[PDB]
């Protein structure tokens, strides 16, 4: 897990240059050439401090010293107290920095949102709203987070250490550029040794943080079944009880940080300890001048500023990894259901939809489907009916292909489903689903979301084929009325009848009805089916409903009792069959 | 605005002093011990880093001059690099502060938990999932990163200045501690009238981050719409040219901190030029020594070095007070529906539900019930009947109180329901709801939610009577199986069956159904509704269904038009009466 951690560093430095755009491609090139800028200053700022030292010693004119005690604070100016800090150039590539990270927050937030989208319909079903919703939260903030923290606070740093040890080589001796190299290389180590101890407390908060919320967001996603039952108290007192089990536990995680924060700042006070008794001892020795010993004062100080200042960082570089590492580990999914390379689009021509022998598993352990054969000529209804849990719905799911199939074959038009692309098979079939969501939006947009578009006089035109039209003139502010968050804020009847109405919109080829009666009273279906019928006069319609008024004058009705068809047929030779249809039919007659 | 600021930060310092335990009120006493320590930490360095310079200028004997290097060396191991930064003494108090602010992350966390739960019902149905869910989450991280800020940061800054303008003032002359104090009142006015011209961007930029993630989030919620329809193109689309507009006004908002970050290291560039032109001086013209510039030239930089590292904050202030701005703004939002002061519990003791004429207004434009006044005696079934967006669940609302009526009475035994306790209300009150939502967990224990205490020998019992028993049985797992969230992976009808039998669990003393049948079968309602009627038996029903064959046996059938009751009465008093209803059988029979 070492050697996966150079690549999640390489991985991560993908995010850096900017592809492309050459305009932002010479901004970069030249906050390059600032942050060069920069190590040099470093350099030059305690060599001027100690050129206004020794004029004060061998007290030279006040004309010839004002000139140089300027030119200390001019450098000054322009560094602001070294890297990691603001200086007038360390704040200038800042100015010129904030236009290329709003290339990559862009790029990356548009990249963990257009994949969530391509995933199957099995991820979505197993997912939960408050781990997603975060992750594609706080996903670009960790990329933008540590992409200004290593280019800007670790290789800055890096490279002003390297710099403080050719100098003090070549320009004071062997020995400083020894006691600078030696106190850092066994910082090095004492980072890496604690680190590996550490992660013991770092790999265990993951995998419950993610724990200790999963009950309190899905306490607050359905709020009305808290409201129902007595509750309020019980959602709060295991709420309580899960963050007892977190905050002891990332006290061992944030107390874990102290104890590699002094064992850091150990090593930085003995380096500056054998360092100061070095100088000390040449100056002693009249090895050096005591204009030296400025130079080393507060040259040493400058070069272990930023690694204490990067002290203060390490709980929110820990929560930019977390952050990092679960938005790649969602970004290694790939789509369930996959379309062929060289895939053609659906030639749409009639509608005839075949299966042939088609069995479907949700899970391996049972088969859900089991030989389901069945054709549909062109202009036909089908009906579908059957006890619940059947098998009913997952036939209008394999026809939509939101999930493969086992072995069989699905045919349109004599064209398989699983040959041609997923974006054209899906175009020329129009789905009611059973239990219809709405966006948090006007009911004008819910309705033309169908077709985009499409104008406002075919919105009301469809609209009143759904039945609905009549309804909405008696509600204030007309069309464009709110529906609150999925559809919550209108009604049971008046819901569903935005969601046949969005169907007719798009108009499609092919025509499925999951339920389009349950919460419509019995006044109101015959509005809509001879409508529908003027609807569906020349176009394939595939219906499954539980009450049987419905279905009297389909085509060919199907009876589905545990994914299997028992028998088939129209109306009338079902009731003269005397079989499982004729026994549901009789019972609800009375 | 800038009055309310300063109760901003009143309000926030409450939640800085534990209350109720006195071994963290300890904690904090010591924590402001050790901040006291290193404020004279700041004083004594500098002091001893002339000392180390005047003993080589005056050639001090070895064996007298290691002893007061190394006890240099010592005080910058307690310091670290000044405030803000991580000394022995400045990451001590961290150790323990860690224990104090997971007592204020805990106690504020569980108050905007167990604040979203008892705001009342009209305020969930308009809310957003995207923006409550984030300010829930970004809420806890708003108080305690602004208290490590304002404590740690902030007032000891400010303490150092103080303490930098005392020295300075006895010990030099009285020009120094003017300086210091000319430089820093300069500092605080272009800290302020560069704030208040920064104020048109920043409050500009809340109003507009909610509106860019409202959409996108709201297209990932109802994840299956957006796939039933062609899309996934049009729904990054429309998050591509909402995050321009975003990414266009940030831009003006991060490089106005650039403009602020440029003018206070301008401020610091003078008083230090106006500070060390003029030590040199007094050098040059011998009323101060050598190292007296030695003493001044480490002094001032590790008084401004706090000021420039907080610099690099402000993009982090800023967003700590958005996420805590939006807080507050929360908390400040009563409850609709309020319980009486000093209201007992509700004594249930028959169950006679009584309605004396009763209006209601959801919006105020339209009167949704209008004179609707009926009496259930106990042990007996209530029929509601009539079209969709009659007001037919209305009334199942304001009979368990989510919503205050505007004129009339609600009674139950004879007591109104006004007057007790609504949490004593709800207790005797078992709803199943229209379209049913569940947990996202194990099936056992979406239905042992109604009645928390209950073993799994009664769980497995009421079962059988939602007529679920012989279905989860050919089930994998068992009981403790996954509905995935909002039960999505069940079914129509086995998440309608789990949702019976939930009620039954609670054994309510009114039992309410706004659908139970709509996605079961005809052969599935009288193997339940005869199971309901050995469990209604004693206990009053309020049943409302759009088909009609169920409501036959019924006590007292009443239609709803538009809010208003038509008529009332049996079922065969209505047939021979000829009105509405028997229009509404005689539609439904052929
Ligand atoms: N996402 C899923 N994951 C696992 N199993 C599923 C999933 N969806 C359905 N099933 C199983 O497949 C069976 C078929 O359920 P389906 O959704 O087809 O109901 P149905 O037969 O259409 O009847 P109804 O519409 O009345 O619920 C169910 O018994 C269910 O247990
Ligand atoms: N939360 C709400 N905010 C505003 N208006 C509402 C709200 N809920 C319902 N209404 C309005 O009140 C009317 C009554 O709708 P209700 O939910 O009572 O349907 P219903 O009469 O029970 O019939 P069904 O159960 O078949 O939908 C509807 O026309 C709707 O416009
Ligand atoms: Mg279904
Ligand atoms: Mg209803």
């Amino acid at each position: 897990t070492w050697r996966d951690f150079g690549r999640k560093l390489r991985l991560l430095s993908g995010y850096l240059w900017p592809r492309g755009s050459p305009a932002l491609q010479l901004v970069v090139l030249i906050c390059l050439g600032l942050m060069g800028l920069e190590r040099a200053l470093n350099v030059l700022v305690p060599i001027f401090y100690r050129n206004i030292v020794n004029l004060l010693t061998e007290k030279a004119p006040w004309n010839s010293l004002a000139w140089t005690v300027t030119s200390y604070v001019f450098l000054k100016f322009l560094q602001g107290g070294g890297t990691g800090s603001t200086g007038f150039v360390s704040n200038l590539r800042t100015f010129l920095w904030i236009r290329v990270q709003q290339f990559t927050s862009r790029r990356v937030e548009l990249l963990i949102f257009s994949h969530l989208h391509e995933l199957s319909l099995r991820w979505h079903l197993g997912r939960r709203t408050g781990e997603v919703l975060r992750i594609a939260d706080r996903g670009t903030s960790s990329v933008t987070g540590l992409l200004s923290y290593l280019v800007f606070n670790v290789i800055p740093t890096l490279a002003d250490i390297i710099i403080g040890i050719i100098y003090f080589s070549m320009f004071f001796n062997a020995w400083f550029g020894l006691i600078v190299f030696l106190c850092m290389s066994l910082y090095l180590t004492l980072t890496i040794v604690v680190t590996e101890w550490r992660t013991k407390f770092r790999r265990a908060m993951n995998t419950q943080e993610n724990a200790t919320r999963a009950r309190a967001v899905d306490s607050l996603l359905n709020f009305e079944t808290v409201k129902y039952y007595n509750a309020e108290s019980y959602e709060v007192e295991r709420y309580r009880e899960a963050i007892i089990k977190y905050q002891g536990l990332e006290w061992k995680s944030s107390a874990s940080l102290v104890l590699l924060n002094q064992t850091q700042n150990l090593v930085i006070g003995l380096g500056l300890l054998a360092g100061s008794l070095l100088c000390a001892y040449f100056v002693t020795e009249q090895k050096l001048q005591v204009g030296d010993y400025v130079l080393f004062g507060t040259y040493i100080i400058q070069l272990y500023m930023p690694l204490n200042w990067f002290g203060t960082y390490y709980r929110m570089i820990q929560t930019n990894f977390i952050d990092m590492e679960n938005m790649f580990d969602l970004l290694k999914e790939e789509t369930e259901v996959k379309d062929l390379p060289g895939a053609g689009p659906l030639r749409f021509q009639k509608g005839r939809i075949e299966f042939e022998n088609v069995h479907f598993s949700y899970a391996d352990g049972r088969e859900t489907l089991q030989d389901v054969s069945f054709t549909v000529m062109p202009g036909q209804t089908l009906a579908l009916v059957g006890p619940s849990g059947a098998g009913k719905s997952t036939i209008l799911r394999l026809l939509f292909r939101f999930y493969d199939i086992s072995s069989g074959c699905i045919r349109i038009d004599g064209q398989d489903i699983s040959q041609v692309t997923q974006a054209s098979l899906r175009s020329h079939i129009g789905v009611v689903p059973q239990d219809t969501v709405l966006f948090n939006d006007t009911i004008a947009d819910n309705i033309r979301y169908g077709r985009v578009t499409a104008g406002n006089d075919e919105v009301e035109a469809a609209a009143q084929a759904a039945g609905i039209h009549d309804a909405i003139m008696a509600f204030p502010e007309g069309y464009r009325t709110q529906v609150g968050e999925r559809g919550l804020k209108l009604s049971g009847g008046e819901k569903q009848r935005v969601a046949i109405a969005r169907t007719i919109l798009k108009a499609p080829g092919i025509i499925l009805l999951d339920q389009a009666t349950s919460a419509l009273d019995t006044s109101n279906e015959r509005a809509i089916q001879a409508s529908l019928a003027k609807v569906c006069a020349n176009r394939t319609t595939i219906v499954v409903a539980h009450r049987l008024s419905t279905v009297v004058n389909a085509d060919q009705i199907l009876v589905i009792k545990d994914g299997c068809i028992v028998e088939r047929g129209r109306h009338e030779a079902l009731l003269s069959r005397g079989g499982v249809y004729a026994d549901m039919w009789q019972l609800q007659q009375g």
